[PDB]
C-alpha cells in the first residue's frame, strides 16, 4: 500500500498518493505522476455508493475503463482508493493521461481542414470499430466526449453541446431496438460539422429536431416504414410528411467528394442499412489512413451484470473486488 496526502480542492477532499503532485482542478483534478513524469487526469467518483444506481454506474464504468484498450479511446492508468478495508471503502478515484481539450475547442480555433478531418473522424471510427466489437455502444458520441491533443491524436471517453443534436433518430423516438450504428450516426452529424464549421442539427426539442433531420434525409420509405414497431411513432411519421428535403452533394458544397460520399452512407434513417465502423475505416476518403493491420477489436466484454438487481453493498463489493485486481499499464 502506498500513502496518501489530504487535500482540499474547491470543497472537495483529495485523498491520493504522494505519486500525484500539483493537482489543479479542471470533478476531475489535472496531477503530476511522480513515478512515470507525465501528467495525468484524476477523477474522484462523486458519491458512489449513495444508491444502487450510483453503485451499479460506478461498478459499469470501473469495469469498461479496466477493459479499454486501444490508443483511440480512454484508458485506465490507475483506480486507487484511500480505504484499507473494504468497510471503509467510500471512496473511488480513477486516473488516465491528461488530453488537451474536447473536440470543441480544438474546433473552435478553425474550421479544420480536410486532411484534419480525414485525420480526426479516422480514429474515432477505429477507437469505435474496436469498442463495437465487445458489443459495446456509446450512445452519447459528441464533440465534447472526443479528447485531442496538440499532435492531433484523438480519444474516446463519456463524461457522463445537446448530446440530442447529434442522436440517432431511433435512438431518439425510441423503438427500444437498436444497434452500434447509432454511434456511426453521431459520427456522421461531428464529421458534418468539422467540414463546414457549423451544427447540421441544431434543433431545439426532440421535434424540431427531427423536422432537420428529415429535411436532410427526407421522410421514410416503404422499406423503413414497415420496420417501425411503435404506432404513436407510425402515425406521427406517416403525418409529419411535409418537410423539403435535400441532396448531400449540395448541403456539403465545396467538401471532398469523398467525404461527402462516406456522410451519405453514415446519415441514413435505417440503422439496418447504415455503414458501419469497420466498413467506414476501408472508405476511400480514409485511404491516406486505413490500415486493416492495425485496426483491432477488443477482446469478448462481460456486460452479464447490466441486468442484474443487487443491493448497494453488493455492488460496492464487486466494486472493491476490481479495485484490487487492478494490474496497471505497462
Ligand atoms: C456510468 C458510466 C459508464 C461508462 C462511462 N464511460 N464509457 C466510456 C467509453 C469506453 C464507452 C468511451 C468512457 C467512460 N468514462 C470515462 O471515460 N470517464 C472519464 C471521462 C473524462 C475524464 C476526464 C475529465 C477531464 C479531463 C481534463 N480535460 C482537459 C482538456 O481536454 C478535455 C479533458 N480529462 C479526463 C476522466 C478522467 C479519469 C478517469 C475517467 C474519466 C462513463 C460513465
Amino acid at each position: 500500500r502506498p500513502t496518501f496526502y489530504r487535500q482540499e480542492l474547491a470543497k472537495t477532499i483529495w485523498e491520493v498518493p504522494e505519486r500525484y503532485q500539483n493537482l489543479s482542478p479542471v470533478s476531475v483534478c489535472a496531477a503530476f505522476d511522480t513515478k512515470t513524469g507525465h501528467r495525468v487526469a484524476v477523477k474522484k467518483l462523486s458519491r458512489p455508493f449513495q444508491s444502487i444506481i450510483h453503485a451499479k454506474r460506478t461498478y459499469r464504468e470501473l469495469r469498461l475503463l479496466k477493459h479499454m484498450k486501444h490508443e483511440n479511446v480512454i484508458g485506465l492508468l490507475d483506480v486507487f482508493t484511500p480505504a484499507r478495508s473494504l468497510e471503509e471503502f467510500n471512496d473511488v478515484y480513477l486516473v488516465t493521461h491528461l488530453m488537451g481539450a474536447d473536440l470543441n475547442n480544438i474546433v473552435k480555433c478553425a474550421k479544420l481542414t480536410d486532411d484534419h478531418v480525414q485525420f480526426l473522424i479516422y480514429q474515432i471510427l477505429r477507437g469505435l470499430k474496436y469498442i463495437h466489437s465487445a458489443d459495446i455502444i456509446h450512445r452519447d458520441l459528441k464533440p465534447s466526449n472526443l479528447a485531442v491533443n496538440e499532435d492531433c491524436e484523438l480519444k474516446i471517453l463519456d463524461f457522463g453541446v445537446a448530446t440530442r443534436w447529434y442522436r440517432a433518430p431511433e435512438i431518439m423516438l425510441n423503438w427500444m431496438h437498436y444497434n452500434q450504428t447509432v454511434d456511426i450516426w453521431s459520427v456522421g452529424c461531428i464529421m458534418a460539422e468539422l467540414l463546414t464549421g457549423r451544427t447540421l442539427f441544431p434543433g431545439t426539442d426532440h421535434i424540431d429536431q427531427l423536422k432537420l433531420i428529415l429535411r436532410l434525409v427526407g421522410t421514410p420509405g416503404a422499406e423503413l416504414l414497415k420496420k417501425i414497431s411503435s404506432e404513436s411513432a407510425r402515425n406521427y411519421i406517416q403525418s409529419l410528411a411535409q418537410m423539403p428535403k435535400m441532396n448531400f452533394a449540395n448541403v456539403f458544397i465545396g467538401a471532398n467528394p469523398l467525404a461527402v460520399d462516406l456522410l451519405e452512407k453514415m446519415l441514413v434513417l435505417d440503422s439496418d442499412k447504415r455503414i458501419t465502423a469497420a466498413q467506414a475505416l476501408a472508405h476511400a476518403y480514409f485511404a491516406q489512413y486505413h490500415d486493416p493491420d492495425d485496426e483491432p477489436v477488443a477482446d469478448p466484454y462481460d456486460q452479464s451484470f447490466e441486468s442484474r438487481d443487487l443491493l448497494i453493498d453488493e455492488w460496492k463489493s464487486l466494486t472493491y473486488d476490481e479495485v484490487i485486481s487492478f494490474v496497471p499499464p505497462p
